[PDB]
């Protein structure tokens, strides 16, 4: 098939305002709903959920990707591929609810820039005009990557969603955030000591850490340090490989840096497929709820 152009359309008579009102909700209920996951909250399964989502585009023939917001996840979330990312969509559901208007694009992947925001991150511009596309589904088989890979597999994969070295390492901060859930993925543990903290710890922490190879409770191999932390081989493979290792040491001494890069890599990766018209709206910078007085 023909190479599909996704042109961003403004939901109708919507502006600012109204998407800083669905950030401020996303915001407010993350505040709410503090228990999740043994009281990390929805913070990085939102990030990890927005991720997901766009990760599934591909380059070569613009299918997948966030515009669409319509997926096919494989086993309905029963695979260690997807498992886990139900709880997210969950979390959005009543957000949804209260804001009809929103696409389910915008929806997901707003709901990860309100994560990375509300935990201390740096701000993401993010553009609306996504639109749900019920008609054309994306399967998550097999689009996006494993874990159980090197640093070759990671840097092809990241071809595909047209990302070079630097924005592969940037990218791959998010894994500051949550951590690996046994059921889940089939991986065990948290990168780092600030779970819901959007900081660079998972750099310090690769290069810091005594790290040891060793297979978890489901006999798959995992870097396991002393503090309580773990690396999957993909995220170990970022130390390994002689150029990633020299963006990893640059964003574990330069705070400021890896933001900037991250907001940019993020922002490129929620917006991979979509065409915005010259007369768009320009990207909305949203505040927290702290700016706010909320
Ligand atoms: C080589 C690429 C990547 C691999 C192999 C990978 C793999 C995984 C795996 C296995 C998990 C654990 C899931 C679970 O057990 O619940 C996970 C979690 C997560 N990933 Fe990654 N990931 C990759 C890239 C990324 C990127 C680029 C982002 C976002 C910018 C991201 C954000 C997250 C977050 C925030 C979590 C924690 C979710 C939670 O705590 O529920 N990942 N990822």
């Amino acid at each position: 098939t023909t190479p599909l152009v996704h042109v961003a359309s403004v939901e109708k008579g919507r502006s600012y305002e109204d998407f800083q009102k669905v950030y401020n909700a996303i915001a407010l209920k993350l505040r709410e709903d503090d228990e999740y996951d043994n009281y990390i909250g929805y913070g990085p399964v939102l990030v990890r959920l927005a991720w997901y989502t766009s990760g599934t585009w591909d380059k070569h023939d613009n299918t997948g990707g966030s515009y669409g917001g319509t997926y096919r996840f494989k086993k309905e979330f029963n695979d260690p591929s997807n498992a886990g990312l139900q709880n997210g969509f969950k979390f959005l559901e009543p957000i949804h609810k209260e804001f009809p208007w929103i696409s389910s694009g915008d929806l997901f992947s707003l709901g990860g820039v309100t994560a990375v925001q509300e935990m201390q991150g740096p701000k993401i511009p993010w553009r609306c005009g996504r639109v749900d596309t019920p008609e054309d589904t994306t399967p998550d088989n097999g689009r996006l990557p494993d874990a159980d890979k090197d640093a070759d597999y990671v840097r092809t994969f990241f071809q595909r969603l047209n990302m070079n070295d630097r924005e592969v390492v940037a990218l791959m901060g998010a894994h500051a955030l949550g951590k690996t859930h046994l059921k889940n993925s089939g991986y065990e543990g948290p990168w780092g000591a600030a779970n819901n903290v959007f900081t660079n710890e998972f750099y310090l922490n690769l290069l810091n850490e005594d790290w040891k190879l060793e297979k978890n409770d489901a006999n798959n191999e995992q870097w396991d340090s002393k503090s309580g932390y773990m690396m999957l081989p993909t995220d170990y493979s970022l130390i390994q490989d002689p150029k990633y290792l020299s963006i990893v040491k640059e964003y574990a001494n330069d705070q400021d840096k890896f933001f900037k890069d991250f907001s940019k890599a993020f922002e490129k990766l929620l917006e991979n497929g979509i065409t915005f018209p010259k007369d768009a709206p320009s990207p909305f910078i949203f505040k927290t709820l702290e700016e706010q007085g909320l």
